[PDB]
DNA sequence: TTTTTTTTTTT
């Protein structure tokens, strides 16, 4: 049999990328610079360089991966001698394997081969340690000898002790020596099939995967991931007598992909358009006709403001939106669109709408009978967007439970001997119906909404949707029929690039307030307070929370255009959208 | 004694079918084409061809079955050698065994004989792996030897390891080698006897069946199946002392039967009649006379519309029907008929059956306390019809969650640290009693069924059934007694032929909306809104959901006649049926 | 059962053709040999005390002269009046109620149609002032019926009326136990104080 | 799961 480590080393250096930049040479440099200890190789670049190298990697994966990794380690050693005695063993990862098998279609013939599975992470256990080379001492007054039990072989998954001391050839008892035992990081996670591939009428299935060494903590629950590795049978309790020769199947993870420079170039190109703000707004729920002002508000909540963390206090940066409208006003349709484009979103309509289900629940751990906290909807949405549907149908005593979360962005529980605090930094978007199902113009605004003023002050923007028959029905009917006919609007930013644009903006753009914006915001707030004092019958309280809503909204407009500071135009836009919200609740200006 | 292998081979190649077409060769070629590895044969054909061969199969299936499989395998590879290196063992399965035993009547004399059982599947375990040929390594410092312990014999259902190393003739410790261990797919299911055959005052019996190799995932739970195989005594733990010399019995499945091109030809022929639409209406619930409008609506519900899946949104294609009938109006007759005629239907009540009433629920594990999901009635009915009798007394928890499932066709969970989304694309047909015993015509519909007005807008059509004590009482009394004696109508379509007709239409007909139908629907919707606007106390809300109902209903009419497009005639019928619905609730259209 | 005591139980074993010869709730006469029961011989340590179980050899549930006697009774033209007069002889009056209770003892004929099923059982509801001998008659009905179950609204649960899940702690297995309504299949279910349930 | 008494959270 011929060798390929020369070709593998040759491929790492002689491969030419998109612009013949030799990224793998650069990738090796990054590995040495940061002591990354792991390298990722695209399969599409292997068969192109040498198709023969591709098959042997796929087929004889067990007996060829250590050979390639050993050759790469020597290549790194000459590139940087100091890499020695820092990372003894190196790993290489292969992605983009053509062998992809659906979870439900896994059979006996698939065990022992390199395969790829796409699914959803649902739970991850904490990082632990696994023994792959143990050291034992023979406790027998003659011996007092120390040795490594698994000779020339990695220690198996089942912990096995020697029965005869190799140093003396006698039985007895042996004591493990933790100080001379080699360990490897170990983690267990469960993957779940996507709902798209689940057959109708069946519950989704799950598979257990094992992450080891640097692969630990590479993903978090609720992430769409693509995993590659080798399947094997699970010997959880081999000592359990009682027949049962039936075994489960678990996966030995070799590489994992979650969810690129070219994306950055595309995103930056979009921001160069002077009307990028208009394009983003037009891309929010293209299938819904009208509701332009509501679409503008939903865009702001997706981007959000800039949270302020000070040495003595913390200031909320998220934006909260409340929508009240008549039935059949596309409230749920627009909300469902948010979960598709938001990098992280949580939906809750009717189940889990109690106080325990929204923030946190104290559940008795049946394993030990004690108590511990279970994360609620708002806690699970931390760092993302929490979507609440049918808020008006929630009980008042249950609804008040989220007042602390909406403003202080924390959840504190003091129940059954547990006192703890959890972070809930999430944006809340809520929808509901008026008090009498449909809006009534005869009644005032206050009783139509039917919400306490305490919770209304926590919402940055509130919109009232009225379904009044008139001359617009013909336009609405034509638009709906055109949608059903397959016609689609053009010049619209699609979904996946919009999601990338929002994700890039949130973690890379931090606008700052200028002196010009300060004067405009201050003047409007003073004017707004005077108008509120004029009419004591208004259902909306103008508190200092409204002033910070203007600051948050203005920052979001700047962040929407990837601008580094808030200018006069951004402040003017924030004031304008505030005027519409005040007018929508009967507060003229 | 006599080698039937030659007889078996010639029987397959010289089987006189319905026209001496040798259908066994046709399926053998099909088996080679797709690598099916499983050939099923009929016991009647074997008996007709050679009754002597049939007796040997039904009497000595333990001995001669592997012999026949070897002969078939040689014939297959001789016919096509490419089958080799892909399948090393073919399977032959017998069906239609005359030895049928009732489940409750099984006794000790039937152990070890080929019998068939009819019942209902209740539980199906996930697919696992079973060891039938293991490889062991002797951990004794002088051996380092590998061997297959079950020498010249398959591994029994009880996992046993060697006591003395065969290669070195010494005892010690042995380690399993998964990489050199043969595995076979293994699944366990439970079959329950039908309620018809259960004796009075007794609980139904159950039987455990084992599915292996390709038989895994051959039947969804809740299906009536016929199972053929061998019975044997279960051995859960042979090492468990404590007397208990009694054992249960389980079944090794060899062939499973659940519950054509000619049908498609007759289905298309049945659609050639221009009066097919009226014929289908008549065929619906032939037992009940009259109620033509209600019969027409139920026919549309079974066919349904065409769902639209877009880039950013999904549009419901199902049709929901609500029936409010007075007591004694026999509202449960066609409901039972609907369940039988529907290709896939679920029958339930308002409260449901399990803890998950209609949508879903989260249940702690009884043994471990872990949280998992239980499918509700709507989820289990995905892709079919959900018949929900007594809708007016659903659980309070489901009164809110049903809003999302009835419109967005999804169930979202964000409780106890679990985030999930389950599809619920199921048409809903529900019946509810009036809240005042007898329906009141002057009162609106919302205060007559005890449901929120928002739910009413989610129903495409609502029908009221009143037991009017008119002249029909004499006819009705005669009609009721005629049903007691027994009577039937003529010139209809049987449920068996109708069921496949609906199934064919739902899988191959996707009507498209034309311009003529588009204009007709637009004018009516505008007219609908104006009439509701004029009346300040309209009993029914006219929302854009009504416009979707017109599109869905019209598409069902085109699908009813297997039309490729929607024409004016389909639109006109859609308008007319909606007009009657508005009259029924008391709206001057 | 003696005064102030709880009913006792005995374990019996049916083998070969004697299996499934009776249903729960039936009154039976059983003949066989008694023997001590051994279940955990390996469980060493005290427990030198054993329980007794019966090895069944024949079982009887609950015939020519009686059939002749029954036929002679039906020959009387006023047999219906005699039967009604024999329902709760210790209660004065309530002739209409007694007549209806006799009908429920016999019942109708069930009919299986093309699609639906027609029950043959008759349901009776009695509303009366306290002290109107409502409970006395129901006790009589539960005693004269060939198969009847007497329940009370306060002393009944949903699990106890239909079916109760019993976890076999020996093997950790779930199996059903027949409830009051199931045990009354083919008979009469008597429920007292239904309004208090 | 099931009946029971108990303190507790949460249906
Ligand atoms: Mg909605
Ligand atoms: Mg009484
Ligand atoms: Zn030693
Ligand atoms: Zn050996």
């Amino acid at each position: 049999q011929i060798d390929y480590r020369d070709v593998f080393i040759e491929f790492l250096t002689t491969f030419k990328g998109n612009n013949n930049q030799n990224k793998y040479i650069e990738r090796i440099n990054e590995l040495v610079a940061y002591r990354k200890k792991s390298l990722i190789i695209e399969f599409s670049d292997v068969l192109s360089f040498n198709e023969n190298l591709a098959y042997e990697i796929i087929n004889n994966t067990k007996i060829i991966l250590p050979i390639l990794e050993g050759a790469l380690y020597d290549h790194i050693l000459q590139l940087d001698p100091t890499y020695q005695r820092d990372i003894e063993k190196v790993h290489v990862r292969i992605v983009g394997i053509p062998r992809v098998i659906e979870l439900r279609k896994i059979r006996s013939t698939d065990i022992g081969k390199l395969i790829t599975i796409d699914g959803i992470l649902v739970k991850v256990t904490p990082v632990k340690e696994r023994i792959y080379k143990a050291t034992y001492k023979h406790i027998h007054p003659d011996c007092m000898q120390e040795f490594e039990w698994p000779e020339d072989e990695e220690m198996p998954e089942v912990l096995e002790m020697p029965t005869i001391c190799p140093k003396c050839g006698k039985p007895g008892q042996f004591r493990l020596i933790p100080e001379k035992t080699k360990l490897i990081d170990w983690q267990k996670a469960v993957i779940q099939e996507r709902p798209e591939e689940v057959p109708s009428g069946q519950l989704p299935r799950q598979l257990e995967i094992i992450l080891e060494d640097d692969l630990v903590d590479s993903a978090r629950p609720g992430d769409r991931v693509k995993v590659t590795g080798i399947l094997d049978i699970k010997q959880d309790s081999p000592v359990k007598r009682g027949s049962r020769a039936v075994f489960d199947i678990y996966m030995k993870v070799s590489s994992i992909e979650v969810s690129s420079e070219e994306d950055e170039k595309k995103i930056k190109d979009l921001a160069k358009d002077p009307w990028i703000r208009d394009r983003i707004i037009s891309s929010i729920a293209p299938s819904i006709y009208g509701h332009w002002e509501l679409k503008e508000a939903l865009a702001l909540a997706l981007f959000g403001g800039v949270p302020k963390v000070l040495e003595d206090t913390r200031i909320r940066g998220d934006i909260h939106i409340l929508i009240i409208g008549d039935p059949g006003t596309a409230k749920s349709q627009m909300l469902q669109f948010i979960s598709r484009v938001a990098p992280r979103a949580v939906y809750t309509t009717g189940k889990g709408s109690t106080a325990a289900g929204l923030t946190a629940a104290v559940v008795r751990e049946k394993g030990t009978g004690e108590y511990y906290l279970e994360a609620g909807a708002l806690v699970l949405a931390d760092g993302g967007i929490a979507v609440i549907d049918e808020i008006d149908k929630m009980r008042d005593e249950d609804r008040v439970a989220i007042h602390e979360a909406m403003e202080q962005q924390t959840v504190s529980i003091a129940k059954a001997g547990i006192v703890a605090k959890l972070n809930a930094r999430a944006a809340v978007i809520a929808a509901g119906n008026p008090k009498f199902g449909r809006y009534i113009s005869e009644r005032p605004v206050s009783d139509n909404i039917n919400l306490p003023p305490t919770i209304l002050s926590r919402f940055d923007l509130i919109f009232i949707l009225k379904d009044q028959p008139g001359e617009q029905d013909r336009e609405l009917a034509n638009y709906i029929l055109d949608v059903h006919s397959g016609k689609s609007t053009k010049n619209i930013i699609d979904i996946d690039t919009l999601r990338k644009y929002i994700a890039y903006a949130r973690k890379y753009v931090t606008p700052k307030i200028t002196s010009e914006a300060k004067n405009l915001i201050t003047d409007f707030f003073v004017e707004m307070r005077k108008k509120s004092s004029e009419t004591p019958d208004s259902p909306i309280l103008i508190t200092p929370r409204q002033l910070e809503a203007l600051i948050r909204i203005s920052e979001a407009y700047a962040k929407m255009a990837l601008k580094a500071e808030v200018t006069r135009e951004d402040a003017e836009r924030a004031i304008n959208i505030m005027r519409l919200f005040l007018e929508s609740v009967g507060v003229d200006m």
